[PDB]
DNA sequence: CAACGCATGAGCTAGATCCG
């Protein structure tokens, strides 16, 4: 058989031996496989457990503090393959810090598909030169084996293989003293070999059993079908782990046993490509039965599960299981007393909820003040029902103020009743502004709300609130309304302002869109018989100002005329951005460079638009070679109707020089004066890089020590060329080169100005 | 002028248009004065009327939400001087976000002597630029015209002649009908006429007629019987910083407003008594007291109001209340913090309390002195107590320090949910309202619930502080219903403050207690040698009554100690000679505590042979104490050394310090010891054989590579020579196999890597054959 | 039976009575 064993989840072994147990008759081990932190352990017990039937590992081995092991040949003696599907700590196989390993004993290993090898601090093993790994590990050059017992060559490497050749040196590569690493021909490089040289079947690996046959070798490349395996299984199955291909029969049943939330740490499985892969990826989402993963025209939402037909949400990490839940079959309730950071959290963890099936129950909120986090939601239909008939219920909302915007969201409900009691915070109108949506009028049925229970803590019981003229600025808003007087206008102690993302409120943001209404605060006669107002909730939003610069422009060259940029988007739009403009202008050179002796210290250091849209990025071309640019950026948001933008943001360019501009052209001319003092002539090159600042001028004798010169800009300006002083007659061999801003040149040709001796 | 009106008290305008009408029959002002709240009435119905019959008032002035007034001449025409004694926003003018105005009718007042100028928080107001605020009172930079809507001098503001002297800003005006008096700003504060100079000379404010100091309404120095002198002579007494009044006249001043009295002291017959002084109404004069005094206090009309954070009228010292009291601060988000700015030393109130938007404060312990309440006085709806907003008060004032009795006023306790009954049915019974039979109205469907004044504390039963950590453990807590116990919820963090809140600490959770086991708190990793404020609290199930059954353990400071230092960062070892080096660093990043000194060790590192020989043809130790430099000496030219360096803590009872480093620098080479010396001897022969001499460089100079010889001839190409170290050492320098007629010259130069010595004296030979 | 050894000390493996 291929592999006649059974299949075997990753587990993880710490403090103890008891849990090892369970791998008495599971083969493959799927994931990895850690065991670690054990001490109190004598090296006694591991000389009568062994695990004949185990071959296959997914993900990595990590072995790590072990006490008492000295060989491991004696736990792992038939495991072959490490298929490295997932990296640890990017390595595949670790032996670390061990203790009383005598020897490794890994003498089946073949192929290691992806990853490298690490042991480390390991005083203990020998023979660790003589393992191949470019035989078995495809990647070599992230082996990591250092720190161990042969960090001196102490500890005998004796050993009965063909002592390969790999390197420089005759090594003799053997795993133990009493086993070898097994080479043979090389005429199939992973395609199974055999004791005899005869290479088997071309689709599966390591130890064989009987050549070219794809039946009763033992591990194989791509899949495995029930004995069989082909590099493509037919879709009858579907490839599962690219390991292996099942039919949709097992793996859908995978998807719902976990459907039930009591492991996060599974995936609702999706068919996809012949792939039961755990997730679809984006721009994809699920239909119901079928399994295959939708295109997700436009956004799409995504999906979990609640617990027992009634989740209960005290914080963000009891939303943490309603993570990305868009359906939930069942009922919901919700307890939030409070905590840190509750701005955005509760918008984020359910910010895509779409759908609840049940009863939400909104007792015991104070936290909130609305309940504008259902952002998607659209529907409570509620098959199960709460008993007394009820379908929305809510007590205890000290703060909570408004339920829901019936302007920009559409509430629908069809069966059960309502419940708003004692929510003083909460109003009467607005409780009123539901039942036009909602449409309880609709299949009227006499709902139980009580009139005197809500509008504590507030007055709007009788009146709405009307406005009288609204102007917006870029930072300011006034709102004068029309005036409200109870019967006794004396009872009327002021009103109270809400707004959220007359009277002169300050604090704006151009182009965000606020929330406001106006509330009235009236004492009580001596009768029970209040009065107030509330008006109805107005969005209002600000204008749109000039954006800010656009923030750390970068701009990096990749050759002689060419500047890409990269930038970021100003922090304020201020509306929609339609473009950008970008100015680049050219720094010539620095004057000031000119007036200094280098071979002292060593180194000292309109136009034209581009309109970029809807990008954060500028490729510059037809430049010239090292020469400063510096570059303007404008962010400008609106454009047709005479465009406005903000401070243009700075950053300066260079282009990379070319190497060649900077050679001395032609040979360098030589005038010999009778005083023993010559004129070396040259033109300097015709484009230079920013600037030829020096002169290397090297005038030897052959067979004779040479002294440099350095030519100065001025000695070459004021004289044109180098008067070269202190030169015996003779021939010489005379090398000329232009230091530049850049970099060297090339030499000329030895400059012979000989005299015959 | 010449005050041709009476004298009248305090008064306030509200709500009404019949009562605007009052002031043109009262020339001096004795009180507060303010408008505000103006919404009963609209636009129309206000009327516009110049009367000169008002020069002075005596307190501050506060205008806000005026709705309908289109001009200031309606009720102030004449007023010239403007001071107070009672103080309020600490400015003598408080103009608060008024609207619906665009002109003003203060072209007369100029003095100002107490207080300062606040234009602040004023929307769709005008006239706010074309005030010369040198010219008012002292220059600009002293009052603050800010958060306004002129000062970008909005409006168009029209001042007549563009009758107005010589100054939206078109010139100094107050109203389309009337001029500020303009005049040089050297007069500053003295005031003056449309005459482009100071009114007479020294006056202050406005003169009646130029040039006379007897008719300056108010002059800079006290005002005696005609004249301006510096100070009031006796018998007359200072008065305002601006008149010189006698004892009697001092008395008489007061006892004909019979308002504000004026008593002699420190020659000031001003409005005042020194602290804890009450009054004896036989002169009206200043009389000692003892105990809580409520010494000079105006309390007219009965009430008074508080709608600012800084005002003189409850700092002064009146404990004892006759009137009311009501709270309506603008701003904040916090009254009790707003109240207590306000009340902060008066701890007995005699009169109208109430407490709005309790938070910071879960208990009163600022009364602890008031034991009486008057109510001579009727409070509004003979209330004399209202609570409300009370959502972070947990405990009312003891029974053993407060003892308060009502014998007027009422009870309100009406939203109070986080306060326990126990302590309102206590309020009852020791003001004993209930028992007098008056109506107290009493909502305890809002309060008495979402309470909790059950404060029991829990103690560490156990603790541990540790290097890095600390294990705390307190008492096993179990609240009247053990089922009743969600566990407890420790808030630490650290605090090496000994004032620190637990309102702005993170927060463990730990196990109800085995039903025993000590619960307990061990932290997991903290910087080592800091301290740690920890305290518990017990986290108890709460019933649908929500009565709270937990315990709140206190703060407690308990410190990690100290491990063993960190590296000296940054070990630089460079070499400042050819004989010395230096070690350079920085303090520990983690110094645990002071530093002793710095453990640093350092030896010598000498060069091999086979350098020389290739050829190309205990430990000294150091104690630095708090010091980040190291200088050794005593080194050779070119040559390695490697110094251990480390930091310590503690050396006394025992070596903790930090682990060691090492740097490894040479002293700098001397090029100029490759130099070759010694006789260069010549063994000339006339076989072309002669034999050099020449001897090894002065100084080592680490390794020697090789020795130059270039035996060179004027008219031939040149020849050089590698003397390796087999050759020098067995030629006792160089042999010439071979050579030509003439005579020869040899330059030598030793090759090392120490830099490069210079070529000798060429030492000339004549080769002959 | 009252620091250390049979880890390290906040870099996918626990978190300092975390283990005896």
């Amino acid at each position: 058989h291929l592999y006649p064993g059974e299949v075997c989840p990753g587990m993880d072994i710490r403090n103890n031996l008891t849990r090892l147990h369970e791998l008495e008759n599971c083969s493959v081990i799927e994931g990895h496989l850690q065991i670690l932190l054990m001490f109190k352990t004598r090296p006694e017990d591991f000389r009568d457990l062994s695990f004949p039937k185990l071959i296959m590992i997914t993900d990595y081995l990590l072995l790590f503090r072990v006490y008492g092991l000295e060989s491991l040949k004696d736990l792992f003696p038939n495991l072959t393959v490490i298929r490295g599907s997932r990296l640890f700590f990017n390595y595949a196989l670790v032996i670390f810090e061990m203790v009383h390993l005598k020897e490794l004993g890994l003498y089946n290993l073949m192929n290691i598909t992806r990853g490298s090898v690490r042991i480390e601090k390991n005083n203990e093993l020998c023979y660790l030169a003589t393992i191949d790994w470019s035989r078995i590990l495809d990647s070599v050059e992230d082996n990591h084996i250092v720190l161990n017992k042969d960090d001196n060559e102490e500890c005998g490497d004796i050993c009965p293989c063909p002592a390969t050749v790999i390197n420089g040196q005759f090594v003799e590569r053997c795993w133990t003293h009493s086993h070898c690493q097994k080479v043979c021909p090389t005429i199939c490089k992973s395609h199974g070999c055999t004791a005899e040289g005869l290479c088997c079947h071309s689709e599966c690996l390591g130890n064989c059993s009987q050549p070219d046959d794809p039946t009763k070798c033992v591990a194989c490349r791509n899949f495995y079908l029930d004995g069989r395996c082909v590099e493509t299984c037919p879709p009858p199955y579907y490839h599962f782990q690219d390991w292996r291909c099942v039919n949709f029969s097992f793996c859908q049943d995978l998807h719902h046993k976990c459907k039930n939330s009591r492991r996060q740490g599974c995936h609702q499985y999706v068919i996809h490509n012949n792939k039961c892969i755990p997730e679809c990826p984006s721009g994809y989402t699920m239909n119901s039965s079928n399994l295959l993963c939708t295109p997700c025209l436009g956004p799409c939402p995504k999906v979990c599960h609640l617990l027992e037909g009634e989740k209960t949400i005290d914080s963000v990490t009891s939303a943490q299981e309603l993570r990305g839940c868009t359906v939930i079959n069942g009922s919901l309730i919700i307890n939030i007393r409070g905590g840190n950071n509750l701005a955005a959290e509760l918008e984020a963890n359910l910010g895509l909820i779409e759908e609840i099936s049940g009863y939400l129950k909104i007792r015991r909120s104070y936290a909130l003040v609305s309940l504008s986090f259902f952002r998607k939601l659209r529907l409570i239909r509620g098959e199960t029902l709460e008993i007394g008939n009820y379908s929305f219920y809510a007590l205890d909302n000290q703060n909570l103020r408004q339920l829901w915007d019936w302007s920009k969201h559409n509430l629908t409900t069809t069966q059960g009743k309502l419940f708003f009691h004692y929510n003083p915070k909460l109003c009467l109108s607005e409780i009123h502004k539901m039942e036009e949506v909602s449409g309880t009028k609709g299949r009227q049925e006499r709902n139980d709300i009580a009139l005197k229970t809500n509008g504590d803590k507030a007055s709007c019981e009788n009146e709405l609130l009307k406005f009288s003229y609204i102007r917006t600025s870029f930072d300011k808003i006034l709102l004068r309304w029309e005036p409200y007087w109870p019967p006794d206008f004396r009872d009327l102690l002021g009103f109270m302002l809400f707004y959220k993302e007359g009277w002169l409120m300050r604090g704006l943001k151009p182009w965000t869109q606020y929330a406001i209404f106006v509330k009235t605060l009236v004492t009580f006669s001596d009768e029970r018989r209040t009065y107030g107002a509330k008006s109805d909730i107005i969005y209002v939003q600000t204008d749109a100002t000039n954006p800010s610069v656009p923030l750390d422009p970068i701009s990096v060259s990749n050759s002689s005329s060419q500047i890409i940029l990269k930038w970021k988007p100003p922090s304020d739009p201020n509306g929609n951005i339609t473009h950008y403009l970008v100015f680049w202008e050219r720094q010539a050179e620095d004057s000031e460079l000119f007036e200094l002796d280098y071979c002292l210290k060593g180194l000292k250091l309109h136009r034209p638009f581009e309109k970029v849209v809807n990008k954060e990025s500028l490729v510059i071309s037809g430049l010239r070679h090292f020469t400063g640019y510096r570059i303007e950026l404008q962010a400008c948001n609106q454009d047709t109707p005479e465009e406005r933008c903000s401070v243009a943001a700075y950053v300066s360019a260079r282009t990379m020089p070319e190497a060649k501009a900077d050679d001395i052209v032609g040979p360098v001319t030589h005038e010999i004066f009778e005083n023993n003092v010559v004129h070396l002539m040259w033109q300097e090159p015709k484009e230079p890089n920013g600037l030829i600042v020096l002169y290397e001028v090297s005038y030897r004798r052959y067979g004779d020590e040479e002294l440099h010169l350095c030519v100065s800009r001025k000695h070459f300006a004021l004289e044109r060329g180098c008067r070269l002083r202190g030169l015996s007659p003779g021939n010489y061999s005379v090398r000329i080169r232009a230091t530049s801003l850049a970099g060297n040149g090339s030499w000329t040709e030895p400059t012979y100005f000989y005299v015959t001796d």
